[PDB]
């Protein structure tokens, strides 16, 4: 991968691997969304953030702090298919001093068709308190050269999917998946579940049928708050409606909302 | 990635990436194994197969895995490129084996090594069966004829052994996600890797690397089934276990690991 022209985004191309792809040999979502977090980690390396921090700043590693993802959005028009190349650009962006956001267009490596797009908002946490707290001027200040200046949004209307409030689903759930738990290949470096662990987790109360008849287009997800190592999950789905549905990711031991999101579905 | 000059090999390079790595930042084992199996399909594609020998279609047959062994040396780092060469090998009447070797891109060094066997399965009555001539004679074309053995010595022909109850550790009701699943629908080979390793103690984990897993797999799990991991010290730190179904007690899994202080 390398920065691109102007220095204020990033590329990479991606070769679609064997294990990479579900039942109709395209790439899943989970793929996408790992593929979105190496792209993003290359880029924070390109400008000078080593890998001996998880894309971390060097304020954030005197001040013992990590990444966090708020919130995902993904909108997939076509999934690569095994063996084909994906071409992804990234860039990120401030909001002002309130929101920290990281952008991505995925295209067709050939043809340079816009395949997918997506977005994501960022807090910080202390690794040791695991207490969240809002990007600092501090840290911002050590990449905010390396951003556009001007407004580049991978969404760009007012009041775009992606910028959607989500519901709270009440119980009782149209359908769920109980009981699930991260493995160690869930966790990322800093022992922490990683985020695409929970994207799987909301797909996962997602009925059969609706996943043998349509692909996933759009998936909006918040982060609340970090499922632990020795937790477990419950899985809440309701049809909202393409079929359209509500997510709740919820600890088993409490109820203790994790994440919520939504899915938009196409026929086949 | 691409067939060697001979035809009869295949060499691909992989750079590690940041959710494939540990908390020392080199890749897991089960990103090790993930990358032995996608150069294994890239080779298999680049001979020409889809992995089935027209005649093993005509007969409803497949390859399953009956074992990996993987020895690693130095695990990658993030970002570091690893070049992993492999090879077939006709076993006759009895399987197939394939077999890799994995460098360092920067060096030449080799920083690990690795074998599987594979036997020759019913797809429909999902019964193990001997190789047939005409198969054999297939497969032979694509497959260095003089043996070549990444392992000439040893450890990863031994046999293992069924762990008695009780066990000493367990990690009991893992269960498939989606993400496990194969773009055939079935359990991925190196989940199990990963439910084995799930009941080695945390603390083995944090403070050890993984030398040697040798891993023989029995029976699927398949979407729907439940299953326990069961881990004893037989000891470095040398480990036996054993996947089973919880439903109903049947092994799926029985592997050795043998691990080293950092």
């Amino acid at each position: 991968g390398s920065l691109t022209e102007d220095g204020l985004s990033y590329k990479e191309k991606f070769v679609v691997r064997s294990y990479e792809v579900g039942s109709n040999k395209t790439a899943t979502v989970e793929t996408i969304a790992n593929l979105l977090q190496e792209v993003g980690c290359n880029h924070a390396q390109s400008v000078g953030f080593s890998t001996d921090g998880f894309a971390t700043t060097t304020t954030m590693r005197k001040l013992h702090l990590i990444w966090v993802t708020a919130r995902m959005h993904i909108e997939i028009y076509k999934y690569p298919a095994w063996g084909d190349v994906v071409e992804i650009e990234t860039w990120c962006q401030s909001e002002g001093r309130i929101g920290t956001r990281r952008d991505w267009i995925l295209k067709d490596s050939v043809t340079g068709e816009v395949t997918g797009r997506a977005t994501s908002k960022w807090v910080m946490m202390n690794q040791d308190t695991r207490r969240l707290q809002k990007v600092s001027d501090d840290v911002r200040d050590e990449y905010l050269v390396f951003c556009p200046q001007e407004p580049r949004l991978a969404f760009p209307e007012e009041n775009n999917r992606s910028l959607k409030k989500i519901p709270k689903l009440e119980d009782p759930a149209q359908y769920s998946m109980i009981g699930l738990k991260p493995r160690r290949a869930d966790l990322d470096m800093n022992q922490h579940v990683n985020n695409v662990t929970y994207i799987g987790w909301v797909l996962e109360s997602i009925p059969q049928e609706i996943v043998d008849t349509h692909e996933l287009q759009v998936i909006t997800l918040d982060y609340r708050r970090e499922c632990q190592q020795d937790d477990v999950v419950d899985s809440l789905t309701t049809t909202t409606s393409d079929s359209q549905f509500l997510h709740l990711l919820r600890l088993s031991g409490d109820g203790q909302e994790i994440n919520r999101g939504t899915t938009l579905w196409r026929k086949k």
